[PDB]
């Protein structure tokens, strides 16, 4: 060591996931206790997505956003849920909760991650680095900065690699 | 007026039929542009579905299900254009469809909403009924809910008819 093993905090999804009881009536009964609650609706929400049930996450998080009004943070989670449940692949849906999550704030990491990574996923590299950049450019606690680099330069090794099996130099 | 004449907006197919140019080189030229897109095909699918070439519908949707992999979305779009070419009436192919649909997503809307229709048209009231307020009980905005409340209370007038009719007024 040096001491140099670089010091790192939480995000904003790695304290979300703050699963790993199993068993939670908790989310459920505090529901039951108080149901006009936004938040409460976007944590059940939250618990199906983990879960891996989009069905359920969906009904909550509709729910929390009947309750909100139009908010970004919602718009993203939905998009998210949508995305997950096409198998990752983009959908109309899917773009449409990207596009009101980001009419409300421009910076909504949630939504500007997933067009990255859809991008990635499309071969759109240039887009893919140009988002991973503005949300490097955020000065973020959310997300790991290593990792955005190293997803840019993955994004840029296979750039080249198109370029050079398609003879497609430029730009 | 009061005003009451009562707010309403759209929908997800009522969106989706923004048909009524008409020649839509548009759609296939941006397929010939990007043809690893799953919704780019999707979308072929539903124009030659609106006008009503299942044929061209179907190997549209085909192509879609191909790259994206299982999809409720596109197992119930298919389902929709072999129903639609069986005239309306089950097929198999098109139950198959609809059970691979709800596989991935037990409250498909489309899957739902030709399930409800067919057992109406079958004369199996009650499960079109519970299907009906399933959907219902889905607070989704995309299917008109007056709709809904209709088609049940039609259902359930003749139900009556055909309990009076065979004397058979129990169940």
């Amino acid at each position: 060591k040096w001491q140099a093993v670089r010091a790192e905090y939480q995000r904003q999804r790695d304290p979300l996931h703050q699963f790993a009881e199993a068993q939670l009536q908790a989310l459920q009964d505090k529901i039951r206790a108080n149901p006009q609650n936004s938040e409460q609706w976007a944590l059940l929400g939250e618990y199906y997505l983990w879960q891996n049930d989009y069905s359920n996450s969906l009904l909550a998080y509709r729910q929390a956003l009947q309750l909100r009004g139009e908010n970004a943070e919602l718009y993203a989670a939905l998009a998210t849920v949508l995305y997950y449940q096409a198998s990752q692949h983009m959908t109309a849906q899917t773009r449409a909760m990207i596009d009101k999550a980001l009419a409300l704030d421009s910076n909504e990491i949630t939504a500007l991650m997933l067009l990255a990574s859809d991008a990635f996923m499309q071969a759109n590299y240039a887009q893919a680095i140009e988002l991973w950049q503005k949300v490097m450019d955020l000065n973020s606690p959310r997300i790991n900065r290593t990792q955005l680099v190293e997803s840019i330069n993955m994004a840029k090794l296979l750039q080249r690699r198109s370029d050079l099996e398609h003879h497609h130099h430029h730009h």
